[PDB]
DNA sequence: CGTACACCTGATAA
DNA sequence: TGGAGGATACC
DNA sequence: GGTATCCTCCATTAT
DNA sequence: CAGGTGTACG
């Protein structure tokens, strides 16, 4: 785990979260919380315990759902000690920046004991209005005054390195293998290669910039809803570009052993094997095997 | 024959 | 992704 | 008591 | 995240 491919992976995968709970054993009649958590599914259980392992060991790692698991981080302390001084040094990209920034003033205001006292209180309900989904309905109802902070905006986000780009992927990333229907094909199929990257629409200018970056590829939008997709199609840049790229700078957790079989796909399509029935199969065999993992 | 972008949609693992 | 609620610990 | 963290579970949507 | 598909074009 190299830093800036955790700062990617956080960009993609991670939260940063305040909660406020209603309680009448507090001074204020609320608890104030804060948290810095990631989920994965089980497959993904090792990552979650290098990144553990990253921070100092600090934090817990507990079964989430029915097949994911997390790793948090919520004692405001520790918090404040290792996670705050690491994404102020390698900074987050994504629009979930703003929610990071918030959620370190909130810290600040909790590390001087603010949040026991009223103003205290409203300045950390203000900041968690602009954080991720807003106030709850409850918070809406007790604190019916305060006025969201305002959302920073960090203009123009580029990607500060290579790793962040592996560790982005790894995340919101994806290493596709289709096998498509053709009546021309003599072996019935196109063996098609897609690497592709999902994100919210609200970084559309991150994803624009990808394109730079990589030197290849093109952006969809998603007619369904707010999401765009940063897609390479084209083989002779799947071999030329990001296959080289991912090598070097290499994708984490089981994703990587995906990557590896789709390298291999790759191979059976250099030598022009995928036009060859045996070929085919060797094609539908690993596509197979990927995501099990 | 073969490939590649534009378009389409279902399943979760965030 | 991002959130909730109950239990427990800690000073 | 007041406060701070641990633990178990979940609805919706960005993957 | 993850499977497709339609079809223009060399
Ligand atoms: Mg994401
Ligand atoms: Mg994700
Ligand atoms: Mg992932």
């Amino acid at each position: 785990l190299n830093p800036w491919a955790v700062v990617g992976f956080i960009d993609a995968e991670g939260s940063f979260m305040v909660r406020v709970r209603k309680n009448s054993k507090y001074k204020t009649g609320w608890l104030v919380v804060a948290i810095f958590s990631v989920t994965v599914d089980k497959k993904d259980l090792f990552l979650l315990e290098s990144l553990k392992t990253f921070f100092g060991g600090l934090g817990s790692i507990k079964k989430s759902g029915n097949s994911t698991f997390s790793y948090r981080i919520e004692s405001s302390e520790q918090l404040t000690k290792i996670i705050l001084p690491f994404f102020d040094k390698y900074s987050l990209i994504t629009e979930k920046l703003g929610d990071y920034l918030l959620f370190k003033k909130v810290l600040e205001l909790m590390g001087t004991k603010e949040h026991l006292t009223q103003r205290g209180l409203e300045k950390i309900v203000s900041l968690k209005a602009s954080i991720n989904k807003g106030l709850s309905e409850e918070l809406q109802a007790a604190f019916p005054q305060c006025v969201p902070t305002p959302r920073p905006e960090i203009n123009n986000k580029n990607i500060p390195d290579p790793f962040w780009l592996a560790g982005f992927v790894s995340g919101d990333g994806s290493f596709k293998s289709i096998l498509k229907k053709s009546e021309s094909i003599k072996v019935g199929f196109q063996s098609i290669l897609v690497f592709q990257i999902t994100q919210h629409a609200r970084d559309v200018k991150l994803m624009e910039s990808l394109i730079s970056y990589l030197g290849c590829g093109f952006i969809e939008k998603d007619s369904r809803g707010p999401w765009l997709y940063y897609t390479v199609t084209n083989f002779s840049d799947i071999q030329g570009k990001i296959i080289p790229f991912f090598h070097q700078y290499k994708i984490i957790g089981s994703a990587y052993g995906d990557y590896q079989d789709w390298c291999k796909i790759a191979l059976i399509m250099q030598n022009k094997n995928h036009l060859t029935p045996e070929g085919l199969n060797e094609i539908r065999a690993l596509k197979g095997g990927m995501n099990k993992g």
